[PDB]
């Protein structure tokens, strides 16, 4: 269901507080607990993040990434969104698919 059926709330809070100034997706994946979740749980998280059901996380959905973990979190800035996309977009189509998401969280 909600994100705390996947992750611990305390871990989410720490991951959010530590990126208030500067976000790094690898740091967040570790602190939040995403890095140790099963592939199937990461496909669950992908479904949450893909707000328009397009099958891909587009850049407008990446700007809103943190708001899937707490409704009142901040938007990512452009450098942060660009770096997120560049780390995960292995097929170079400008957006993140579910296999890309599962891979980038753990490899
Ligand atoms: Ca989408
Ligand atoms: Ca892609």
């Amino acid at each position: 269901g909600s994100i705390t059926t996947v992750l611990n709330a305390t871990d989410i809070a720490k991951a959010l507080a530590q990126c208030a100034g500067s976000f790094n997706h690898k740091t967040f994946f570790v602190t939040s607990g995403l890095t140790n979740k099963s592939d199937a749980n990461l496909a669950k998280v992908f479904d949450i993040l893909d707000q328009d059901r397009s099958g891909f996380i587009e850049v407008d959905e990446l700007k809103l990434f943190l708001q899937n973990f707490s409704a009142t979190a901040r938007e990512l800035d452009e450098t942060e969104t660009n770096a997120f996309l560049a780390a995960g977009d292995s097929d170079h189509d400008g957006k993140i698919g579910v296999d890309e998401f599962k891979a980038m969280v753990k490899a």
